[PDB]
C-alpha cells in the first residue's frame, strides 16, 4: 500500500536535490566475494556474483504518473522484450537529444518537466534457496540514467541518483526462494539532471550492468591499498586497510598476500583492531597491514607492472569466510617543485579526452569497444586519457591498469548551462548532492593504479562547493592530485593549471576568465604550478592545424607537461534510410530540439573507430623518439622515461625524387631520456637532377599486447640535397598552329588541340584525338567549401560575423564575377603564346586580379604562369589556384609530393615526401559534415589518366565539386559528378583548430601577401 | 491521505541522515519585512512579523506510531494547554537526562529507539485575509528539538532536523482566511541526535520561538555586509551584496543607506545585475553596493560603535517594495604573523563558555536572562564568550553586538560518544548532514560584528568532513578565522591552536592527542599559530586553583592570547520537596539513566546567577589595569587596546593592621597600552607594631550601560612595612592552678578553667564561669570533605585510584586512630605547661605524629604550639590543623586576614588583607554538592563570641562538621549542628582545577614537607 506508486511518487524525490538516494548501500571498490582464495588470485569468476543482464520487459510512459499500479504486481501485456543494458532512445521509445550547453529541459531548479519519460523495466528471476539461508544478497546497478525507484516482489526498495556510479541495495529481505520479480522505474529527468549537462547526446535507461552479489554475513566492507617508497624506489611498503561488517569475533583474522604471478611475494596476517586514534580509541572493525617489498617492479604506462593482492577474511583455524582482490601497481604521483612526477620523473602527457560512445549502442559500453579504443590510442602514441566527464564503466580502469594508460577520473558534475556557471556550485544547498558525486567516485576507484589524477567535474564555474570537495579529497587520498578547470583554470581548487583551448602564443583575455597564452600563463606573478591542458586542439572535422606548435612548447617548457586532445570519437549515431541503408546522424537528426548539430563530432576517429587523417599528425607529434641529423650522423633521443628501446629498429633510406638509392636497418639501444648516435654509411650521390631525401622509421619488430609486429612507432624525414636542372629541352620537331576566329583561339599540334574562348578568357576545351577532356573550363578559384573551423558557431538565424565564412561571404568571394580585361594570342618562334587578365569584382570592388600566360610549344606541353593580386582590404582568401572538371575518370592517382594522407599547410608535419599511388577513392575524406578535404601539399608532379601536371602546388581531386560539398549537410547525400573535379592550388590557407568557435588560423597560414605567383606544366602521356 | 500519519511516518525520515529536511526554505540573516524605511532604521517592530508564541495544545506519546490519525484533523480531548516555547521535560511529560559523553540512547546509527517520545503540539490561529492576497506567508521555528514533521490545516508541510537553527516553511498555499490550525509533531530522538551529544541535559520540544513572516512576492532573499579598511583604518568601504527573489523588472532598485544615529552617513542606489563572473555572465538577481566611509567609528568589545544599515528594495519611481536592516560594526579580524588581531591590535581573550540554561525554563532563553549574563560578565572582566556548542538564540548576537562581547559562533555538531570519536565525521555519508549544520549557521549569523571566529563544533574527533567544511567557510567568509579543537587541537582544520585543559607548564601526552604545556606547544617545530584555549580552568565546585598561573603566561607570551573558562552557569535544575520547597537538582535526580551527576555543575555562577567565589579570582586576574609599586610611585598599565581610562578613578589607601591611616583618589589618564605614573604623598609611618598595607582600587565613577556608578574594575595590594613587636607582656598578676587527678588535669585561673583529659591527651573542655565552651574536644585534623576536584570521576562502582580522595581513603587518613604517646603537666614559675604527643596510625603504619605544648599563663591565655611529622610515603594530607566544636553560636565573625571571600592557597590572589566582619552565614559556601568550603587564608586574628585566636593560619567556621559535608549529596539536606564547628589550619593543600578528572593540584600547593610547625594563642574577651 505504502508501496503504491501513488504513495511513492508522491514525494517527488526526483525534484529534490536534498534526496539523492533512499536505502542505498555505501560505495566501495569492486567486490566478487570469492569463496576460494585461488580464484580470487587468478581473477577467476565468482559464483557469488551473478549478472542479470539480458532480456527484460520494458514499457515506456510519458510521465511517471501514467504508470499503472498494476505494474507493481504483474507484467504488462504490451510490455516489450528489450535487452538490458541499453538506452531506450536506442530502441525507438523517444529521441536522443544532442544539445551542448543549453539544457535539454527548462531551467527551473530543482524542477523538472511534468512530461517526463518514464521507462518501466521488469525482470523475473530465480534465486537459489542457498542464498537465502545466509549472507546478504544485494543488487547493483552500474548505471541508471537519470534516476530511479525500485521494487522487489511488489515491495518498494529504494531510490537513486547519479547516472554514472553504482547504486546498491540489499534485497536480502524481499527475496523469496525461486521466483522473484523486479520492477524498476527509470525517470529521464530528475534534480540530478541539473548536474549532468555534458556536451553529449542526452539518453536514458539501464545502460550499464545489473548484478547480484551474495556476501557472507560477516564480510569485508571496504579496503584500500597504498604504496610508499624510499628515496630511490628500491623499497616499498604496501599498506592495506581493511574494514569489515558483522560480528566481530576474536577468532577473526585477515590475511593480505601479494603475488607476482604464481610467486607469492609477501603475506601478512592479523586480527581486527587498529591503533589509537583519538580520545575514544580506535577502530575495532579495521585492520591495517603493511607489507614490505624489496625492489618492486614499478607500474607505468610504459610498463604496466602489476601485482595481485588478495585479501582473505578467515578465522584463526584457517577457515575462509571470504576473499577479495585487486591488481596493484607500484607508483608514486607527486607534484614537486612545479612539476608533476611519476615515479620520480616528470611526465609529458600525450592524452585525449574520451566519452563512452557507441554509434549503435548509444552509451552502453562493452569490452571489445574499450579494448579497441585502447589499442588505437596506444598505437597512436597516447599515454593517457581523461574520463570526460564522469566516472566510466568499471572495466575501463582495469584495462588501463593492464595495458598501461594514465587516467584522470572525473566526477559526474557539469552544470554548464546555468547562469552564471557557478549558480549551483556556489550554493550550499547543492553541496550534498555534489558531495556524493565526488566521494563515491573516490571510494570506488581509489585502488586502481592507472588513476593518477582526480577531477572535480567540468564546466561548472567555480564555487565554494568545489573548494570543500577538493579539500576533502586531499584529505582522504593524498596519493593523487586534484584538478578542476572551472572558473578560470587556475583556482584554489586545482593543483594544476588546466585550461581548455588556451593558445600557445596568443592570449584570449575574456573578462573574469581569460585564457592566457600557455607559455605566458606559467610566469604570471606568483604562479608555480605545472600546466596541463584538459582540452586542446579541437579535432572537429578537417582540423588539427597548429598541433605541432603545441608539441613544441611542451617540449621546450618543463612546466608544460602536455594535454588532452578534444576528443577521441565522433558522437555520431547510426540511422537508416528508405532501403535499410545506414548513415551517420548528428545533432537535430532525430527531430531533436533544441540541438547543436555537428558539434557532437570532434573525434580523431569516426564512430566506427576508423581514423580521421588528423590522427597521424598526432601520432607523429607525440612520438617517443626524436631525431636530429648532423652531417651523416643521426642523433636519436628517447622520450621514454622508464623503458629502454628494446623492440625497436630503425629503418633508414635515401631516395631521389621517389627513387630509392639506399637502405639500412639499425637496432636502437637508447635508454629512457637517452641519446644514440648513428652514423650512416657513405651515401650515394647521383649526377641526376632532383631532391635527395633521407627518411627514417622506427619499427617494432616484435608484437606487444597492443601492437602487431612491424608496427611503426615514429618517423622523420630530411632533405639532403638538390641537384638543380640546368637542362633546356630538345628543340621541338614540330610547331603549333594557331587558328583564330572571333569566338576563340585554337591551337593545334598533333592529335592535340586546345581551345581558348575569347569571350571568357578561359581554356574551354581540349582534345586528345577526337576526345574532349574538360567538362568545365579551367578557371581561377579563390574559395573553398568551408570547414567546420571556417564556420564556427555561425548559424542562418544567428550569424557570427567573425567566422571566416561569414567574412568571405560578406565580401563577395563566393559570388564574385570575372571580367575579361585582356586575351591575346601571339606567335612565337617555336610556340604559341596566349595571354589573359581578369578581374574579380563584387559591387564595383575589385577583389582580385589574375594574370596568366599559356605557352604551348612543339613538345605539346602547356606552361601556365599565373600571377594574382589580392586587395589589401579584403579578407584573405582560402585559397588561390585553379580548377576544372575533367571528363575522364581513372582508378588511380599518382603523385610525387606529401602524403600519402590528406595534408594541409598547418597540418603536414606527419606527411612524407615521396611518390604515392592510390585509388581515387582514397583522395576523398568522408567527413560526415562535407567540406573542403583531401588536399595534398608540396606536390611536384601529379598524374591522372593521361595527364600530368608539374610544378609546386597543393591539390585535391574527387568526384565532388566544391559547390556540391558546400551544399550538402551530410556525406551520405553526396553524389558523384560527371567526371573528375580537380583543384590545383598555388596556395591554400591553413585549417586552424585551436578551437572551433572563433578564428584559429595562425597568421603564418593566412594568404596575406597581396601578390601571389605560380606556374604549371600541363601535359600528356 | 498521503498526509496521513501512516503514510508520512512510514519513511522514517528521523532514522536517516540522508534526509535532514523536506521543503525547508533557505537560510538567511534575520528578516522583518518592514514596509517603511524608518521603522526599519529605528528597529521598530514589523507588523509583517507575527509571533505565535503562547498557549498551545500539547499531548505526549511514547512513540510516533501511537499518534492517532485524528490528531491531524482535530484537537484532542486530553490535550493539555501548554505554553510555547518550552521544554516538555520542564512540564512533567518525561525526564530530562543529564548525561555527558555516553549517548542517552543506544548507539546504532542511524537508528533510534522505537520508544521515542513524541510531543504533539497544535495551534489554532487567524490569518488576516490581507496576507493571502499577495506575498508570501511563511513560518519559522527558531528551535525544535530534535526533529519534527509539520502539518497545516491537515496538510503535510515538511520536516526538519537541527535543534539549534531555524526551520522555515512557506505556508502560502495551505493557509485559509481566518482560522487555521497547525499540527507539529516533535520527535525526541532522530538521526540528528547522533550529532548532538553535548555535555548538558537532554531535553526536547519547541524551545525557541515561532513566528510568521509575511513577505512581498518580489523580495530581498539575502544580504551580506562587509567592511574593508585602509592601512590605518582612517577609511573604510562598506560592501553590501543583495539578492532578490521574484520577477525581475527593470524598474527595480536597491538602496543601501548607512546611518549613524539620525545622521545618514552614506547611501547608494542601484538596479539589479552583477559583474561578469564567468563564461556565462553574472547574477542578474544580485547587486553589490559599495559605500565609502571616512573615519569610521570602530567596533570593539571596548567600544561597540555601531551603525545602522538599511536595505531598501524599491522601484525607480521611489515606491518601496520592502526593507531590511541590520546593525553594522566596523572591525577587521585577522591572524597575522602568529597573532590574532582586532582592528590591528592583538587581542587578549578574557572569555568564558556559556550554555543556554535556565533552572526553571530548562533550555528556553529570554531577553532578561541574556542581559543578566552579559552584564555579569562585563562586570567581571570578560571580553568574550564561546557558544558552547551550538548556535544560540538570535537575540544573543544582537546583545553582544550592542553591549560589546566577542563571540565565537559554533556549529551544532558533537559526536563525543562515538568510538572512535571520528567515526561519523570521517564518514562521507555524514558529510551532508554536517554540512548543513555549518552552512546554515554562517548564512544566518554572518552579518553580526560580535562574531569574530567560527567553530566547526566540538569533540567530534577529526575527520575529512571537517577539512572540507573548514575550507568551505574560508571560501565563503574570509572575514573570520575558523577554529576546531577535535583531534588534537592543532589539526589542519583550525586556524588557532585551541586545546581544552592544557596545563600551563606540565604536559599530558596522551597517545594520539597529547596536550602539551601551553608554553611548550607554541614552539613545537613548524608551529606558528596563535594559541587560545577553548576551555580551561574547570570551574566545578570549589575550584579555580592556579587560575593565576594561566593569566601570567598569557601576559608573558604574545602567542598565548587567552582562553575560555569552562563554564558560566551551573546546569542545575529546580526541584520541589514535600512542602513545595525548591532545591537544586542534578544528574540522576530525575531518575535519569544513565547519568553524570554533578558533572553538570561547573559554572562560575549558580543557576540563579549568583556567583561562586571563584568569580572574583577571575575578575581580578582578568582586570584591565596593572600595577607596580616602586618606592612610593605607582605605575599603572592599561590593557585596553582602544579606549582611554575615561571613567576611572584610583582610590588609594594605607592601613596598619586594619587601621586606616591614609587615603587618596586619583583620576587615571592612561591611554590603551599605556603607562601612568603615580606618586604618592609622603606616607605616614607609625611607631606601633604591625603591618602596613597599601591598597588601591580602580573605580568607575560614572555608570555605563553594564555597570553602575562606583563599580570597581580592578585592585591590587602591597605590604609596605613591618614593625615587629619587641614587647614582652606584663608579668601576670595571678598564677594558674593545676589540679591533678587520674582522669585529667585542670587548670584554673579566675572564672576560667581548662581541662585536659589524661587518657586521650586532648583539651576536653573549658569553662568561662559556669559555661562550658566545647561540645567536642580540640583535636588534630588532617583531612577534608573532598572537593569535586579531590574526587574526580571516581565512583563507588568504578574507583579512580589516582583521585586524591581515593589515595587518602586507601591510606587510612580518614580512619586513622590516635595514640597517646605522652601527656604531662608541669608547673612553671608563672604558668602551666601541658605537653602531649600522639601518633596516628592505620594498620600499624604511623601516618603522622603530632607534638604539642599548651602553655597557660597568668593572663589566662593559652598558647598552643604544634609540630607535625608526616610520613614521606603517605599521600600528602589535605590539611594540617585542629578543629573542635564550639558550644556558642554567634551572629558575626570578625577577622584580620584575607577576605572577605572564601580563599584557598592556589586561589587567593583576588583577596585582600584586612579586617573583615561578616555574618556567620557568609562563612559558608553553598556549593550544591557539599564539600570543604569557606576557608580564609592568611589569618592573623579571628574573633568569634568571646574567643579570639591569634597567629598565622587558615581557618573556616560553620554549623556543619566535615563529616556531615562529606556525607551529604546535596546542600539542601544539610542540617545545622549543635554549635559552631571551627577548623583552624596551620596548613591547607590547594584546590586545583586545571581539570576535574585527574589530579590538578600543583606541587607547590601540596603539603609535602614532612615537618610542619604552627602556633596559636587562644584567649578571651
Amino acid at each position: 500500500i505504502t508501496d503504491s506508486l501513488a504513495v511513492v511518487l508522491q514525494r517527488r524525490d526526483w525534484e529534490n536535490p536534498g534526496v539523492t538516494q533512499l536505502n542505498r548501500l555505501a560505495a566501495h571498490p569492486p567486490f566478487a566475494s570469492w569463496r576460494n582464495s585461488e580464484e580470487a588470485r587468478t581473477d577467476r569468476p565468482s559464483q557469488q556474483l551473478r549478472s542479470l543482464n539480458g532480456e527484460w520487459r520494458f514499457a515506456w510512459f510519458p510521465a511517471p504518473e501514467a504508470v499503472p499500479e498494476s505494474w507493481l504486481e504483474c507484467d504488462l501485456p504490451e510490455a516489450d522484450t528489450v535487452v538490458v543494458p541499453s538506452n531506450w532512445q536506442m530502441h525507438g521509445y523517444d529521441a536522443p537529444i544532442y544539445t551542448n550547453v543549453t539544457y535539454p529541459i527548462t531551467v527551473n531548479p530543482p524542477f523538472v518537466p511534468t512530461e517526463n519519460p518514464t521507462g518501466c523495466y521488469s525482470l523475473t528471476f530465480n534465486v537459489d534457496e542457498s542464498w537465502l539461508q545466509e549472507g546478504q544478497t544485494r543488487i547493483i546497478f552500474d548505471g541508471v540514467n537519470s534516476a530511479f525507484h525500485l521494487w522487489c516482489n511488489g515491495r518498494w526498495v529504494g531510490y537513486g541518483q547519479d547516472s554514472r556510479l553504482p547504486s546498491e541495495f540489499d534485497l536480502s529481505a524481499f527475496l523469496r526462494a525461486g521466483e522473484n520479480r523486479l520492477a524498476v522505474m527509470v525517470l529521464r529527468w530528475s534534480d540530478g539532471s541539473y548536474l549532468e549537462d555534458q556536451d553529449m547526446w542526452r539518453m536514458s535507461g539501464i545502460f550499464r550492468d545489473v548484478s547480484l552479489l551474495h556476501k557472507p554475513t560477516t564480510q569485508i566492507s571496504d579496503f584500500h591499498v597504498a604504496t610508499r617508497f624510499n628515496d630511490d624506489f628500491s623499497r616499498a611498503v604496501l599498506e592495506a586497510e581493511v574494514q569489515m561488517c558483522g560480528e566481530l569475533r576474536d577468532y577473526l583474522r585477515v590475511t593480505v598476500s601479494l603475488w607476482q604471478g604464481e610467486t607469492q611475494v609477501a603475506s601478512g596476517t592479523a586480527p581486527f583492531g587498529g591503533e589509537i586514534i583519538d580520545e575514544r580509541g580506535g577502530y575495532a572493525d579495521r585492520v591495517t597491514l603493511r607489507l614490505n617489498v624489496e625492489n618492486p617492479k614499478l607500474w607505468s604506462a610504459e610498463i604496466p607492472n602489476l601485482y595481485r593482492a588478495v585479501v582473505e577474511l578467515h578465522t584463526a583455524d584457517g577457515t575462509l569466510i571470504e576473499a577479495e582482490a585487486c591488481d596493484v601497481g607500484f607508483r608514486e604521483v607527486r607534484i614537486e617543485n612545479g612539476l608533476l612526477l611519476l615515479n620520480g620523473k616528470p611526465l609529458l602527457i600525450r592524452g585525449v579526452n574520451r566519452h563512452e560512445h557507441h554509434p549503435l549502442h548509444g552509451q552502453v559500453m562493452d569490452e571489445q569497444t574499450m579494448v579497441q579504443d585502447i589499442l588505437l590510442m596506444k598505437q597512436n602514441n597516447f599515454n593517457a586519457v581523461r574520463c570526460s566527464h564522469y566516472p566510466n564503466h568499471p572495466l575501463w580502469y582495469t584495462l588501463c591498469d593492464r595495458y598501461g594508460l594514465y587516467v584522470v577520473d572525473e566526477a559526474n558534475i557539469e552544470t554548464h548551462g546555468m547562469v552564471p556557471m557557478n549558480r549551483l556550485t556556489d550554493d550550499p544547498r547543492w553541496l550534498p548532492a555534489m558531495s556524493e558525486r565526488v566521494t563515491r567516485m573516490v571510494q570506488r576507484d581509489r585502488n586502481h593504479p592507472s588513476v593518477i589524477i582526480w577531477s572535480l567535474g567540468n564546466e561548472s564555474g567555480h564555487g565554494a562547493n568545489h573548494d570543500a570537495l577538493y579539500r576533502w579529497i586531499k584529505s582522504v587520498d593524498p596519493s593523487r592530485p586534484v584538478q578542476y578547470e572551472g572558473g578560470g583554470a587556475d583556482t584554489t581548487a586545482t593543483d594544476i593549471i588546466c585550461p581548455m583551448y588556451a593558445r600557445v602564443d596568443e592570449d584570449q583575455p575574456f573578462p573574469a576568465v581569460p585564457k592566457w597564452s600557455i607559455k605566458k600563463w606559467l610566469s604570471l606573478p606568483g604562479e608555480t604550478r605545472p600546466l596541463i591542458l584538459c582540452e586542446y586542439a579541437h579535432a572537429m572535422g578537417n582540423s588539427l592545424g597548429g598541433f605541432a606548435k603545441y608539441w613544441q612548447a611542451f617540449r621546450q617548457y618543463p612546466r608544460l607537461q602536455g594535454g588532452f586532445v578534444w576528443d577521441w570519437v565522433d558522437q555520431s549515431l547510426i540511422k537508416y534510410d528508405e532501403n535499410g541503408n545506414p548513415w551517420s546522424a548528428y545533432g537535430g537528426d532525430f527531430g531533436d530540439t533544441p540541438n547543436d548539430r555537428q558539434f557532437c563530432m570532434n573525434g580523431l576517429v569516426f564512430a566506427d573507430r576508423t581514423p580521421h587523417p588528423a590522427l597521424t599528425e598526432a601520432k607523429h607529434q607525440q612520438q617517443f623518439f626524436q631525431f636530429r641529423l648532423s652531417g651523416q650522423t643521426i642523433e636519436v633521443t628517447s622520450e621514454y622515461l622508464f623503458r629502454h628501446s628494446d623492440n625497436e629498429l630503425l629503418h633508414w633510406m635515401v631516395a631521389l625524387d621517389g627513387k630509392p638509392l639506399a637502405s639500412g636497418e639499425v637496432p636502437l639501444d637508447v635508454a629512457p631520456q637517452g641519446k644514440q648516435l648513428i652514423e650512416l654509411p657513405e651515401l650515394p650521390q647521383p649526377e641526376s637532377a632532383g631532391q635527395l631525401w633521407l627518411t627514417v622509421r622506427v619499427v617494432q619488430p616484435n608484437a606487444t599486447a597492443w601492437s602487431e609486429a612491424g608496427h611503426i612507432s615514429a618517423w622523420q624525414q630530411w632533405r639532403l640535397a638538390e641537384n638543380l636542372s640546368v637542362t633546356l629541352p630538345a628543340a621541338s620537331h614540330a610547331i603549333p598552329h594557331l587558328t583564330t576566329s572571333e569566338m576563340d583561339f585554337c591551337i593545334e599540334l598533333g592529335n592535340k588541340r586546345w581551345q581558348f574562348n575569347r569571350q571568357s578568357g578561359f581554356l574551354s576545351q581540349m582534345w586528345i584525338g577526337d576526345k574532349k577532356q574538360l567538362l568545365t573550363p579551367l578557371r581561377d578559384q579563390f574559395t573553398r567549401a568551408p570547414l567546420d573551423n571556417d564556420i564556427g558557431v555561425s548559424e542562418a538565424t544567428r550569424i557570427d560575423p567573425n567566422a571566416w565564412v561569414e567574412r568571405w561571404k560578406a565580401a563577395g568571394h563566393y559570388q564574385a564575377e570575372a571580367a575579361l580585361l585582356q586575351c591575346t594570342a601571339d606567335t612565337l618562334a617555336d610556340a604559341v603564346l596566349i595571354t589573359t587578365a581578369h578581374a574579380w569584382q563584387h559591387q564595383g570592388k575589385t577583389l582580385f586580379i589574375s594574370r596568366k600566360t599559356y605557352r604551348i610549344d612543339g613538345s605539346g606541353q602547356m606552361a601556365i604562369t599565373v600571377d594574382v593580386e589580392v586587395a589589401s582590404d579584403t579578407p584573405h582568401p582560402a585559397r588561390i589556384g585553379l580548377n576544372c572538371q575533367l571528363a575522364q575518370v581513372a582508378e588511380r592517382v599518382n603523385w610525387l609530393g606529401l602524403g600519402p594522407q590528406e595534408n594541409y599547410p598547418d597540418r603536414l608535419t606527419a606527411a612524407c615526401f615521396d611518390r604515392w599511388d592510390l585509388p581515387l577513392s582514397d583522395m576523398y575524406t568522408p567527413y560526415v559534415f562535407p567540406s573542403e578535404n583531401g588536399l595534398r601539399c608540396g606536390t611536384r608532379e601529379l598524374n591522372y589518366g593521361p595527364h600530368q601536371w608539374r610544378g609546386d602546388f597543393q591539390f585535391n581531386i574527387s568526384r565532388y565539386s566544391q559547390q556540391q560539398l558546400m551544399e550538402t549537410s551530410h556525406r551520405h547525400l553526396l553524389h558523384a559528378e560527371e567526371g573528375t573535379w580537380l583543384n590545383i592550388d598555388g596556395f591554400h590557407m591553413g585549417i586552424g583548430g585551436d578551437d572551433s568557435w572563433s578564428p584559429s588560423v595562425s597568421a603564418e597560414f593566412q594568404l596575406s601577401a597581396g601578390r601571389y605567383h605560380y606556374q604549371l606544366v600541363w601535359c600528356q602521356k
